[PDB]
C-alpha cells in the first residue's frame, strides 16, 4: 500500500465551463469520488477508509495506491504564480514529507515548466516523486486530456521510485527542469528538447533508469525557502538598444538570464557590451541561454567585457536557468567565485556538461 | 439530439486480463453503463430512456449524443476477420441506416486498416460518419487508451457530418482508406502516410474540411455485397523465384496487389516477367503498390509484357489497393478495360492523382 | 530560355573561413565554364549547369561591405538589402540573399513587409558550416536557393534550408547545431525538394502584376520585444515601456496569458494611454493567442498576434507604425489582418 | 597520416544519366569524380605523384587524409535485380582487398539497399572495418541532387572512424545496416532505423553513439560466409489469406520463411491455415515471425502450439534482417535444427534487441 498527497494549486484542469468561458472549480475531491477510474468505492467501504482518502482501482502490477486531496486557496491561474507560490508548494511537501510516499501537483500549463524547475532546485536531496500535471481542457468537460494526465501522474508517483520533480503529460514523464511548453493547443503541450523523457507509457511502462537520479537515503531533505527574487529573464532581439538594456539591468537586479541567438551570440555593438560590463562591475551575474528550443550555448560572448560574471547556460532551458540562478544567488555566505562555480555545475540534472 | 449505433466486433478494447493474458470480454454495455463519461444516469431516468440506450454527458457545444450498443457474436480477433465479416458490418449499417445519424465500430487494431478500407468501398454514397476505433490496452485495464479512443469516436460521429469511413485513435481522425498500422506497442499505432488527418482533437477540434468528401444527398446509399474474394497481396522480395510467383498467381485468383520496391520496381528477370505476362493473358488484374510506407508508384514496371492488366497504385496503401481491387472486380457486367479505368481513378479519397 | 538572378551576400557562416565569386567560379555545380566561354559571358556572371527541366540560370554576385554577423543586423541593414533589390528589380528575375542564421528569421520577416507587392522570389539562405569547409550544408543550401529562385515564380520572401522552402515570415530558428536549423511551426513549407520538387501552390501568394513594387524604407525603429516571465515586476515593465518606444511585442504564456497582478496591468494601461501599441504573441513555438488578456485596461491598444512568430510580429509592428498619416484605429485594424501570409485568421 | 578506401560501385540511381526524362546506366564514375574538387584534390595528387586511379579528398577539419580507389562492377545493376549472389560477390570483393584498405564504401540502389546491407552484415563475420553503403534518389550527374553529400559523407565516415559494421549513410545519418528499411520513395530522407538510434549523426559536429557501436575483435580473423541458403522467402499474411495459397507458397524446396504478421505478431488462426504451418514445420521448414508494423516487436506465441520450435519470434527485427539471418543460419554446415533455432533467437550482428 502506497499513499500520495495530491496538491491542487489551480489551472484549467480543475476549472468549469460557463458560457464558453472558464471559471474556478473548487471541490475536486467531490468529483473524483464519483469516478471509478479515480476511486474504488467497493474497496473503500471494505477497508472502512476515511472519506478524505481516495483509492485507485487495482492496476496490472504494483501495490495499491491511495491518495488525499489538498486543495490550495485561492486557486491560481499559473500565469500569476511566482517564486513565493512555488516556495509554498515546497513547504507543503516538506510538512507532509514523512506521511506520504509521493506527491502529485496539479498546476496550470502556462508556467508549469517554471514551477517544475523551481521546485527541482528548492527540494534538495528529494527522495520521492513529485509529479506535476495539468491539462489543456478541464476534467469537468466531457472530452478532455485531464483524466488520463491526472491518473497517469498518480500511477507513476504511486508505483515508481523516481526521486525527481517531473512533469507528466500525454503519456510521457519528463524531467521537470528539462521541459518547456511548445504548443498552446495540442494535448502534446510540452517538450524536453535536450533530454529524453524519464518515462513513457503505452501497453508497457518504459523507464530510462540510466537517466533517473539516485536516491541518497543518508541525506535529509533540505528545502530552500531562500531563493533570490531579484532575478530576471531578458530576450535580446535584433537592434535592441543599449539604453533599454541599461534600464532592464538597473538595481536591485542581482541576476539575469540573457536569451541570445543561436549558439549564444548577442549583438556586439560597443554601447550594448558596455552595459553588460557595467552590470558585471555592479556584481550582477549573467547566464547566457539560447533562444533556440534545441542545442547548446558555446562559451565566449561578452567574456572579454563581463569576465566570469557571464556564464554559459549550455543546453539549459531558460526556466531551469532562471531557477538555478535564483537558487544559487539565494545561498548564504558564498563568494562571487563560488556562485559562478555552482552555476557551471549540473546541480539537478538540468544541464549536460560537455563530455 | 443525435443517435449512434456502436457496433462491437471484437478486439483488445473489449477484452479482459487474466493471468497476464487477454481473453474475450462480453457485455460491453454493462460496463459502459457504470462509467459517467460514457453514460449519464441522471439524464436517462429524467427522460425515461430504455436501458439499452446510453447517453453521453453534455459536451461543450453541439447536441446531446445517445447511442445503442450492438455486440456481434462471436467476437473476433481482427486477424481472423475477412471480407465476409466486413460485408456483415456493412449490412448492419445498411439495415439501421435511417434510424441513426452515425456509427462507431470497435475493431481490433491488427487489421483495422483493411477493415476501414473495405468498408470505405462497400458503402457507396455514404452520407454519415462511420468511425472505427480500438485500443492497444483493454478498457477494463485501469491504465488504457481505450476510454479516450472510444469516447472520441462517439463524440466525432455524434457531432460532425463527415461522410466517410474513418479511423479515430490517439486524438486523430484519419481517412480510413489512407491509414496503416505502424507501431505494435505505442498508443500512436496508426499513420496516414500520404494524407493529412481529417481531424485533430486538442483544446479545440480542427477539421480539414478542404479534404473531407462531399455529402451527395440526392443519391442513396448503395452497399456492395459483391466483393470479389479471390484477390491477394504478394510482396516481392529480392530474388523471389518465378516458380513461386507462378504458383501464387494460379486460378482461381482474379486480382493481385504486387508490392514492389521504391517507386514501383520489381525484379526484371525474364522468367519472372513472363509469369506476369502469362497471368495477364489469363485475365488476372495486377495493381502495383510500393513497399515503402510513404510515396508513390511511377508507371512502367512490366507494362511491356502485362500491358494494361498491370495498373499503377500510385500512393495507395496496400490495404486500400486490395479493397479497391475486390470492389472493382466484384462490379457486375463490366469489360476488363472498364475495370482498369476504375482502378486508375480516385474512387473514395484513397489515391492522389498527379498534376 | 534564360533567367538571371542577383545573389546578395550580406555575411554569415556560409562565406567564412570575402571573394565568394572567386570560389564559386571554380565549382562545376555552381559555374559551367564551358557554357560561359561558348557564350562569351562577362566574368562577373556565373552560369549554373543545365538542370533537369526549366530554363538556364545565370547569376551575378553582389558582395556587401562590410560583411556582418547576423546578430549585428538591424532594421537599417534590412532596409539596405530591400533597396538593393529595388534598384536592380527590373534587371533580374529573382534574388538570393546569403545571411547568417542567427537572425535570418527576423531578416526574412522584415524584408517580407518592406517589399510590398513583391512579384519575384527573394530567397534567404545560409549554413551552419562554411562552404569552404569540406563537409558542409552550404553547397546544397546555396544551390537549392538559386535553383528555386531561378525556376519558379514564387513571389515571396522565403527561407531555403535543408531541402525545404519556408515562408520567410513563418520561420523561426529551433536548433543551434543541426542542419535542420529552422522550423515553420504554424504553416507547411511552401516547397520540398526530393527526387521531385513539390510546391504548395495552394499556399503560395498571388502575383499582382498590375501593382508596382513599393519598398517601405519608413519602418518604425522604436519597437521592442518583451518576454514576460513569472513574477516580472511592474517597475521593470514601466521602465521598459518608457518613451520613445512606440510599439512592443509582448511574449506571454500559452494561449496569450500574462500575469494579472494589478500593478503590472496598470503599467500596460498607462502605456496604452501614452499611445503605445502592444501585440500579444505566445512564447510557445506552436499555436495561437486567444483574444482577451489586458483588454479591459489597454483596450484596443493591445492586439492579439494569433499564431504569428515573434519575428513576424515585430516586423509587422515596425511596418504598420511606419505608415504615414493613419489613425490609431487604422493601425490596430492593420495589425489584425494577414498582410503577408504571416498570420492565420480563425475559421 | 593517411587512410585508403575502396569505393565499390555496383549500380543504382547515383551513377546513372538522365536522357529524355529517363534514367540510363552511367559508367565511368571515376572520370566524373576527378573533375569535382570536393571529391578530388588535383593539387595534392600531382604534389604526391599519386597514380591516377587513386583519388584524394581535400583536407577535412581534423583526422588523417583520405584516399580512395574506384572499383566499378560490370554489369551495373538496378538494385531490384540484386540477389544473394550479387551480395556474396560484393562480400568477396571486400575479402579479396581486405588487407589493402582501411574501409569500404559501396554505392548501391536504394530499392533493396536495406536487404543488401542486412545480407553483408551477416556475410562479413568478425568485420573489423567500416563498410558503408550509400546511394541517392537523384543521380550525381543531375545538378540538384542528394548524391554528392551522401557519397562524400560515406567516404568521410569510413575514412575517419573505426566503426566495424555494415552501415548505411544517407541524408547526414549513419544507420546500422541490419536495422534500416526504406520508408519513402521520393524524399531524400528515404530510410529509417525504426527500432535503433542512428550510429552517427552529421551536423556542425559529428556525433557517434559509441555505446551502440560494436566492438572490434582484433584477434579473430574475418570470415566471409559464401554459404548462404538461397531457398528462403518472405510471405506477407493478409486478411483472409487461404490455406491453399500458403500451402503452395511453402512447398519444397523452400527451407526458411519470414512470415510477416499483424501487429504484435498475430496471423489468422483458422485451423486449415495453422495446419499448413504445422505441416511445413514437420517437413523441417523454419519460420520466423516478423511484424508488418514499421515499429515495435513481436510477442512470442502465434502458432507455437502447432509449429513448435520451428516458428521463432523475430522480436523487433526488420524483415530484411530477418531474411538475411535466416539465410545465414540455414547456410551453416552440420547443425541440428534446435541449434538453428537457438541462433535465430540470438542477436548475432546488432539486428535484434532482446527483452
Amino acid at each position: 500500500e502506497r499513499h500520495l498527497l495530491l496538491i491542487y494549486t489551480g489551472g484549467t484542469l480543475g476549472m468549469q465551463s460557463k458560457g464558453g468561458v472558464l471559471v474556478p472549480g473548487p471541490g475536486l475531491v467531490t468529483l473524483l469520488r464519483t469516478l471509478p477510474m479515480f476511486h474504488d468505492k467497493e474497496f473503500a467501504q471494505a477497508q472502512g477508509l476515511p472519506d478524505h482518502a481516495l483509492a485507485l482501482p487495482p492496476a496490472s502490477h504494483g501495490p495499491r495506491v491511495l491518495y488525499t486531496v489538498l486543495e490550495c486557496q485561492p486557486l491560481l491561474d499559473s500565469s500569476d504564480m511566482t517564486i513565493d507560490d512555488w516556495i509554498r508548494i515546497a513547504k507543503i511537501i516538506e510538512r507532509h514529507y514523512e506521511q506520504y510516499q509521493g506527491f502529485v501537483v496539479i498546476h496550470g500549463t502556462d508556467t508549469m515548466a517554471s514551477g517544475a524547475s523551481m521546485l527541482s532546485f528548492m527540494l534538495e536531496n528529494l527522495h520521492k516523486p513529485v509529479i506535476l500535471t495539468g491539462a489543456q481542457v478541464p476534467i469537468r468537460v466531457l472530452w478532455n486530456d485531464a483524466r488520463e494526465n491526472l491518473l497517469g501522474a498518480l500511477l507513476v508517483a504511486g508505483q515508481y521510485i523516481i526521486p525527481e520533480v517531473c512533469l507528466f503529460m500525454n503519456s510521457q514523464l519528463f524531467r521537470g527542469n528539462r521541459v518547456t511548453k511548445v504548443d498552446s493547443q495540442k494535448f502534446e503541450a510540452f517538450c524536453s528538447p535536450n533530454l529524453s523523457p524519464l518515462a513513457t507509457v503505452g501497453a508497457d511502462v518504459t523507464i530510462a533508469w540510466d537517466l533517473v537520479r539516485k536516491v541518497k537515503w543518508k541525506d535529509p531533505l533540505v528545502v530552500h525557502s531562500n531563493m533570490e527574487h531579484d532575478v530576471a529573464l531578458l530576450r535580446l532581439y535584433p537592434g535592441i538598444p543599449a539604453s533599454l538594456v541599461r534600464a532592464f539591468l538597473q538595481p536591485p537586479l542581482k541576476g539575469v538570464v540573457l536569451e541570445t541567438f543561436g549558439s549564444g551570440n548577442g549583438p556586439s555593438k560597443p554601447d550594448l557590451l558596455q552595459e553588460l560590463r557595467a552590470a558585471a562591475q555592479r556584481g550582477l551575474i549573467m547566464v547566457n541561454c539560447s533562444q533556440c528550443l534545441r542545442g547548446s550555448v558555446t562559451p565566449g560572448y561578452a567574456t572579454s567585457l563581463a569576465g566570469a560574471n557571464i556564464v554559459s547556460g549550455l543546453d539549459m532551458t531558460s526556466e531551469a536557468a532562471l531557477a538555478k540562478l535564483s537558487y544559487v544567488l539565494g545561498l548564504p555566505e558564498l563568494s562571487l567565485e563560488r556562485r559562478q562555480e555552482l552555476l557551471a555545475k549540473d546541480l539537478r540534472g538540468e544541464m549536460t556538461l560537455p563530455t
